[PDB]
């Protein structure tokens, strides 16, 4: 993960941020640039040779190699009553973003009960943006 | 993953924001680039070789050998009452972006419950961007 | 995932974003530009050899070698009741995007419950724009 950015406004390699009142004349900005980039990154030569049990040659009885479980999860359990019992809003609102009492829930999973699993995951996740931009 | 990039408002290689009263002129701004990306990622030369009981060449009773489970999950669970027994809103709104009571879930999964896999997954969430831009 | 973007307003690579009041001239702006990208990603070469109970030569009695399950999921339960007992709104709106009790749901799954699988999957999600624009 070479670059995992979160840059603020901007990016830029070469930039001219002028932004405000500026005579600025006669001027020669020669720019030679040999920006190159090389990326060999994960070479995998696995041999993983994954095996259970090769050679029961002669009388052996096998029993219960690998047990996994019983398992239980039971992630998310908000369980909110939220009993108010009286409400009067009286809610005046001017350009404000606003949420009121949303579950904004995001569940990424991947690779669950796999025996084996070779190469690679990958989970991005961006997020919401919501620019209001009022007057 | 190379580029995971967040960017607030804007990314260029090359950029001249100039963006408030500038008399600027005569300007040689000579660029000369070589922006070359090399990208060799990846190369997966694996030999997994995955096997279970070879070689029972005897008697060998064999039993049990992969009891996954059993299992449950039971993610979400919101269980919210929510009983306000007095809603009185009364609720003016100007130019806002309002989520009311919304429940945003996006679920995702893959791979679930393969005894194998090999090669990749990728799992991208974009989210909402919701501009209002308002007056 | 070379560029997993999340630009804001724009990108470019060669931007001029000159947007205020700006008298400018006589410019010479030369740009050479070789922007080579090479993407050689995701060579595979695997050799899997999965497999199960190769060569039983003699008289083994075997017995469930791969017991996967019981198992549950039980994954969205909202169980919401939301018994307000008296709403009065009076829900006067100006140009606001406004959400109200609504339940956006996006359940992307896959590979669910395969023996094996080889390759790569790949999950892409955008979201929601929602742009009002409003006076
Ligand atoms: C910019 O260049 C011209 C030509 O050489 C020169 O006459 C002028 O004086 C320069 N600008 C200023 C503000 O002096
Ligand atoms: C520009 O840079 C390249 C790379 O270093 C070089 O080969 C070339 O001679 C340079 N040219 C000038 C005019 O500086
Ligand atoms: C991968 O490993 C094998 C086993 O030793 C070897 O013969 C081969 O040269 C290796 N290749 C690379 C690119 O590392
Ligand atoms: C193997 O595991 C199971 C799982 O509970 C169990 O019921 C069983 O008794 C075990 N076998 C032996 C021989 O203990
Ligand atoms: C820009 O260039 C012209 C021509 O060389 C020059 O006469 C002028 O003075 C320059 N600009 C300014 C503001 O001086
Ligand atoms: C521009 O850059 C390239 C790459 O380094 C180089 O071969 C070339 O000579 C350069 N030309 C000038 C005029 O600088
Ligand atoms: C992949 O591995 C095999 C086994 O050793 C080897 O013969 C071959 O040269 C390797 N190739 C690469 C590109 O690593
Ligand atoms: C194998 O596992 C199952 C799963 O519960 C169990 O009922 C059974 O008794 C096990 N076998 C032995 C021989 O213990
Ligand atoms: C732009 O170029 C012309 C021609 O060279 C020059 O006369 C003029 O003065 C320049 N602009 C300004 C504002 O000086
Ligand atoms: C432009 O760039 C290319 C690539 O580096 C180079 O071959 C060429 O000579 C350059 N030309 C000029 C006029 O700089
Ligand atoms: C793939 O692996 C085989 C087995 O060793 C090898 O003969 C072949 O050269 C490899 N090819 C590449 C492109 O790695
Ligand atoms: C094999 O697994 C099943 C699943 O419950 C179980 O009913 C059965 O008794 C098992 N066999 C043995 C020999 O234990």
């Amino acid at each position: 993960s070479i670059d995992v950015k979160y840059i603020g406004v901007k990016s830029a390699y070469v930039s001219y941020d002028v932004q405000k009142r500026t005579i600025y004349l006669n001027i020669t900005n020669t720019l030679n640039i040999t920006n190159n980039n090389y990326y060999s990154v994960e070479v995998e030569n696995i041999t993983a040779q994954v095996q259970f049990s090769k050679t029961v040659i002669g009388k052996a009885r096998l029993n219960n190699i690998t047990i996994i479980g019983p398992l239980d999860m039971k992630q998310i359990d908000y369980t909110v009553p939220t009993v108010i019992a009286e409400e009067m809003s009286y809610m005046y609102d001017f350009c404000t973003l606003i949420s009121i009492k949303v579950h904004n829930i995001v569940l990424m999973m991947q690779v669950t009960v796999t025996t084996t699993y070779f190469g690679h995951s990958e989970q991005i996740s961006q997020e919401r943006y919501q620019y209001v931009d009022c007057g």
